[PDB]
């Protein structure tokens, strides 16, 4: 099986910066899950962090954590299987490996468990300095 | 919650070679779960490795996929709630991403199908040198 999850963007920057990260899934994958982010700090589980379903025609639907609410946006683009998540105004409490998820029973963007979670990416650090 | 699964080790060895990997789960999880390791090669999807019965301490199961089976040996050591992937004459196709797993729902080593896996390790690089 190909890998399904491939995490693309993430680095070095500072508080009030903006970065992208991005995904690509495979074209089952994606057309069969809601696409979410999850993100895990030094030394505590990955958290719930955004999520995005497919809707009829151009449509999307899309759910965020209330700690990162107003301050990302997440997308995607089926003619490339790509999720994006823009982050803006970063904080250090935003520092953490992020991951792409794929759930495949979920149909509508809403919160996220882990545990839940079938298919995941290789995680990407960004880290945000003072 | 504190992150659940951590591993520690890894590197570059030479075909015939040997290399211990280690993890460290919470009390909690190394009590109630299956543990395991997957491993992810170059662009394809992370593939079950060995997986150890919940809470091994004096006696437990412990089951192998069959491209890994005699080579590779899972083992624990309670007092430190630490689990260990034993990897004994690494071939170049042992190249890969490893990762710790634990699965709340399962309580004997058996297959670990990855959706159902609960909580990941970062996974730690292994590369086998021809």
């Amino acid at each position: 099986m190909e890998v399904q999850l491939v995490e693309s963007g993430g680095g070095l920057v500072q508080a009030g910066d903006s970065l992208r990260l991005s995904a690509t899934a495979s074209g089952r994958t994606f057309s069969r899950a809601v696409m979410g982010w999850f993100r895990q700090a030094p030394g505590k589980e990955r958290e719930f962090v955004a999520a995005i379903s497919a809707a009829p025609g151009t449509a999307y639907y899309a759910f965020y954590a209330d700690s990162v609410r107003g301050r990302f946006s997440i997308s995607a683009d089926s003619a490339k299987n790509t999720v994006y998540l823009q982050m803006n105004s970063l904080k250090p409490e935003d520092t953490a490996v992020y991951y792409v998820a794929a759930d495949l029973k979920m149909q509508v963007a809403a919160y996220m468990n882990q545990r839940s979670v079938d298919y995941w990416g290789q995680g990407t650090q960004v880290t945000v300095s003072s």
